[PDB]
């Protein structure tokens, strides 16, 4: 669920504001996305973007109001390392998947603050 990526960046970066940092950087981390991705950061919210894309495409998973933030995983944080539930099911688990590689993904990208909040409509 959205609250649970927020919190598992938080994990694999502890000095970090998940909303402030990664809300409206780029052209894909943020609400939708366009054009190409301007560097490696705004590459690993376009991937999450689509693994999202992806798990609405499984057709035995039907999320609430056809968003996966709304569906709810397991997951623990340990020493900076994300671990996703085994008893997750199969939908679960793939978002699951897909807030933790973005988050693992997040934290090897460098931070370029020219690219938080950049124009969108003219660089995407
Ligand atoms: O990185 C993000 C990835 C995407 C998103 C966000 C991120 O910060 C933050 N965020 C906050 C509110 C809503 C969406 C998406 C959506 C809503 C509402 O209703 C329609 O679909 C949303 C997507
Ligand atoms: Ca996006
Ligand atoms: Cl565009
Ligand atoms: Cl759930």
């Amino acid at each position: 669920a959205l609250w649970q990526f927020r919190s598992m960046i938080k994990c694999a970066i502890p000095g970090s504001h998940p909303l402030m940092d990664f809300n409206n950087y780029g052209c894909y981390c943020g609400l939708g996305g366009s054009g190409t991705p301007v560097d490696e950061l705004d590459r690993c919210c376009e991937t999450h973007d689509n693994c999202y894309r992806d798990a609405k495409n499984l057709d035995s998973c039907k999320f609430l109001v056809d968003n996966p933030y709304t569906e709810s995983y397991s997951y623990s944080c340990s020493n900076t390392e994300i671990t996703c539930n085994s008893k997750n099911n199969a939908c679960e688990a793939f978002i699951c998947n897909c807030d933790r590689n973005a988050a693992i993904c997040f934290s090897k990208a460098p931070y370029n603050k020219e690219h938080k909040n950049l124009d969108t409509k003219k660089y995407c």
